[PDB]
């Protein structure tokens, strides 16, 4: 049986990435474990949900070669909670293993690694990479508007489209869309893929975000592998045509509105306390020159509020749902925004002077 | 009808005071309320649940004098939500709300101010003076062992008794004692009343927590009031006699083990871990020298060794490891000392200065 000493820090920083690819709750037992790998002359942490999975290289002794399968919960609260000395880990041929720091000893049960289903071999074919921080915000930048139901699969993954050294990221839910550009100072081969919401959303928590550090990405036609530190991440994709959305990226507006997005972003959050979970009410917005007068009304009260603006175009009184305002303000970083609309019943436009977002945000039908 | 003019930050640190004692759960819906008072020449704020009420002034300016409860949830989320500069508040005869701010407005209903029970005039008598650090860290290193049930009354409070110069704070939920001694330097008339639970627990939310700010409290028979800052924090008194626990305090032991808090504490807590939402007791095997701790579940055993300086016999006892958790994370001290007689007899942590006393009793495994 399989015996390692590792120290405690480095135990901790691999079991906390690994179990970012644990399921939450599952029928499926071996999927709640962790495997730990050390048959080779690495030792390697590893949990695969059969969609996700997350690998990280441990720095420790292999005594004895071996594998086992824990309990992700059991192992992660064990190795948090050790003294701060090299851990002892343990096992025997009845998959007892034990688990050892300082003067304490934990005895738990193990399961064998041949019941674990192993991440998939990719081909590591053209590299692209982008900083810690670039990929951690772009992924901020879009995760809220993707859909939060399995109705339509494509839906409930964000589109990664690449061409020569521009990157483009996009989500939608049939409501509202987030396109983000990334301008690269690479030239790549076209790409175009769909990532599942989970794995950016599981690799947000692990992933610093240090503008000094590289995450190396691999597209090998059905997979996505993003490289960073010790870890690798390794998930499928959506198969799938994505939504033919630069169509709707139609460039004619009749009403343009320049304001700060501080104000814009405090006053339709102010509006939302009136609107609580059994309530669905639309902000109302009244566009005339030099104004915007918001409006709220529900069975708590109502409110009012005028934001001085900078209007070119018609006047307009427009509806929406709060949130997709909120969303998308609380992640642009601009002092004032543009907004570009048509009509009470087309899309309405975040757009910047730089060429490096796209909100797209479709109003409330009120049906005239 | 009302109108008054307050700077949003006054308005916002007195809401999130008076919100404290806003019941979660009322009978009387007019209790889900502030009141604003500002009938005479202080803007006032106000919540009761009638056991706890309290209150605070707003500096601000009375513009036309007037009284109105808002709903306490709305009312604060309004002013937390507001920009940062003057908020005005006017009413009409309808009680028709308008909370305005910069070039926002919000347009609300409240209530009269006469369905609401004010906080009780209460006599001040003899004052106590203690840091607001003092009070937040004995109400912390107490507070963990008040039962969790209302099965008897008094033990959902907590026994403040003050002798001479000398203030002690018990806990007892029928499983352990939490007892704490405060020396002051001043010498006060003897008192002993049994303070509310939520009274300590809401009044540790609102108190900043400075051992340079004090505190200043006054015991009037049915009632205890707290004062500090711009706020006064009254409170109902539990009727009947405490339990006598000065008889259970005998000083004979068998056994006296001198342990590393920090190393006690870690070594508990990592024993919890195999108990998921089972009940295991932790067990200890005192010897000379050394201290050996286990715990056994499905999930699995641990076993781990202590350095221990012992005088007395070598005992095997049992516990819940909850209650050792409990009051070792509020001691600060490097090393406690554990005094037994039996592995049936209460367990004491104490200290060599005569700070605290935590009895907890041992499971009979
Ligand atoms: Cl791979
Ligand atoms: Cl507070």
């Amino acid at each position: 049986g399989m015996k390692l000493i590792c120290s405690k820090a480095n135990l901790l920083k691999g079991v906390n990435i690994v179990s970012k690819a644990v399921p939450t709750r599952t029928t499926m037992a071996i999927l709640e474990c962790i495997l730990i790998d050390a048959s080779a002359n690495e030792i390697k942490l590893m949990a695969n949900d059969m969609e996700l999975g997350i690998e990280t290289i441990i720095d420790g002794t292999i005594e004895e070669r071996g594998i086992i399968a824990l309990d992700a919960k059991i192992f992660s609260e064990i190795v948090r909670k050790l003294p701060d000395n090299d851990v002892t880990i343990e096992t025997d041929a009845s998959f007892k293993t034990v688990i050892s720091c300082e003067k304490a000893k934990f005895n738990i049960i193990g399961k064998s690694g041949d019941d674990f289903s192993y991440i998939p071999y990719v081909e590591r074919n053209e590299s692209i990479v982008l900083s810690q921080f670039t990929l951690k915000e772009v992924i901020r930048q879009t995760i809220f508007s993707i859909a939060d139901n399995d109705n339509n699969k494509l839906m409930t993954g964000e589109l990664f489209e690449i061409e020569e050294n521009k990157l483009r990221v996009v989500s939608l839910d049939g409501h509202r869309i987030s396109i983000r550009y990334i301008e690269m100072k690479n030239h790549y081969d076209s790409k175009k893929v769909v990532v599942p919401g989970k794995t950016l959303q599981e690799i947000s928590k692990i992933i610093p975000g240090s503008a000094d550090e590289d995450v190396v990405i691999y597209i090998t036609n059905n997979h996505i592998v993003f490289e960073f530190e010790n870890t690798t991440v390794v998930s499928r994709l959506i198969e799938g045509e994505y939504f033919k959305i630069d169509q709707m990226l139609s460039s004619d507006y009749d009403t343009k509105v320049r304001i700060n997005k501080r104000e814009l972003l405090d006053c339709i959050d102010r509006a939302t306390l009136l609107v609580k979970e059994g309530d669905k009410k639309p902000i109302i917005m009244n566009i005339t020159d030099g104004n915007m007068e918001l409006r709220i009304n529900s069975f708590i009260g109502s409110m009012n509020e005028d934001i001085d603006i900078d209007k070119d175009g018609k006047d307009i009184m427009i509806g929406f749902n709060p949130k997709f305002f909120i969303d998308a303000l609380r992640v642009i970083d601009e002092e004032e925004v543009n907004l570009y609309m048509v009509n009470p019943k087309a899309p309405c436009f975040i757009k910047d002077d730089e060429g490096k977002f796209i909100y797209l945000i479709l109003p409330v039908n009120f049906n005239t």
